[PDB]
């Protein structure tokens, strides 16, 4: 039989919250930061639709490490990031404040996607299934994380933090070919089997999060991970990286690194044709 699944944007409440620091976080021997998490984790659990998402007095310390982090990433972007990328990043410091000494509020950052591609955003306390994380893309809802890494190195984060959201999701959920892609993914996971939904999330991690893609014959990055990891995003169109053309049937068979550098990367040729890929795949499963 079918699983239960979303069927209008206000059903998220009944899966938004079915999501503690791990042994090696870098803030796991802090009681303060660990105090932080648990006030956004509350904000993000009593969220519901059609909240205005609480907004957050960013510390002097969490303004610094985002800032310290946008600093090193803007410099790179220019020649790394993907076009659409670019287009819109200079959309959101004009219009939500993405500046090195100011965090941007979910709450204004969701009004703009709303605007540009009906997309908006949902405060979320931490991991979700895969299958209720992919239904909120259905409604072009993005669940979000509202908290700041640990102050102590602003060049790692072990998680997605709201710097990897602002700065590495936000502007290309504010691209139209790109909504589209993303929505047909949570689309497409709507009531799917457990099968179905695990291999929608791998081919979201290495497009969405992980993506590369080809521009007047260059390699860029797209996916969020990249964009928000100094790092990686040098690695990545660095000489060593293993790189292969997006495939459905192929990329969701590859397992989804979480601690280490990926040891391969897809490249797509446009959202375009990402999206008509994902659209023969699905088909199949
Ligand atoms: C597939 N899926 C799912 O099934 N359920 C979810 O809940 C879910 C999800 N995918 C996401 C979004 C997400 N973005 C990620 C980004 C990374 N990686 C990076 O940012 C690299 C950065 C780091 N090494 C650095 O130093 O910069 C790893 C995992 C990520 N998951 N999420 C949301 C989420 C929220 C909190 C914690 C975990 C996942
Ligand atoms: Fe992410």
């Amino acid at each position: 039989s079918v699983p239960w699944f979303p069927k209008k944007i206000s059903d998220l409440d009944h899966c938004a919250n079915r999501v503690e620091l791990d042994a090696d976080h870098p803030g796991f021997k802090d009681n303060v930061y660990r105090k932080r998490r648990k006030y956004f984790a509350d904000l993000a659990m009593n969220y519901k639709h059609g909240d205005p998402i609480p907004k957050v007095e960013f510390t002097e310390e969490e303004i610094k490490t985002w800032g310290t982090v946008f600093q090193e990433l803007n410099k790179l972007y220019p020649t790394h990031a993907c076009r659409e990328y670019l287009k819109n990043l200079p959309l959101l410091s004009k219009y939500c404040g993405y500046r090195e000494d100011n965090i941007p509020q979910l709450e204004d950052v969701s009004n703009f996607l709303k605007e540009r591609t009906g997309f908006s955003i949902r405060p979320v306390a931490g991991y979700l299934s895969p299958r209720d994380f992919l239904s909120g893309l259905a409604f072009r809802v993005f669940h979000c994380t509202q908290y700041v890494r640990h102050s102590s190195d602003p060049f790692y984060t072990p998680e997605p933090d709201t710097c990897h959201e602002l700065l590495g999701h936000v502007p290309l959920l504010a691209e139209p070919s790109f909504a589209q892609f993303s929505q047909e993914i949570g689309l497409a996971s709507l009531g799917a089997s457990e099968e179905a939904v695990q291999k929608l999330a791998t081919c979201y991690f290495f497009t969405v999060e992980f993506g590369l893609c080809k521009q007047d014959g260059q390699l860029r990055v797209f996916g969020a991970g990249l964009l928000s990891s100094i790092s990686e995003l040098k690695h990545a169109l660095s000489g060593h990286a293993k790189v292969k053309p997006f495939d459905p049937k192929i990329t969701c068979k590859q397992e989804c690194l979480i601690t280490t550098f990926q040891d391969v990367y897809f490249v797509s040729e446009s959202f375009e044709d990402a999206k008509e890929k994902m659209r023969e795949f699905t088909k199949t499963i």
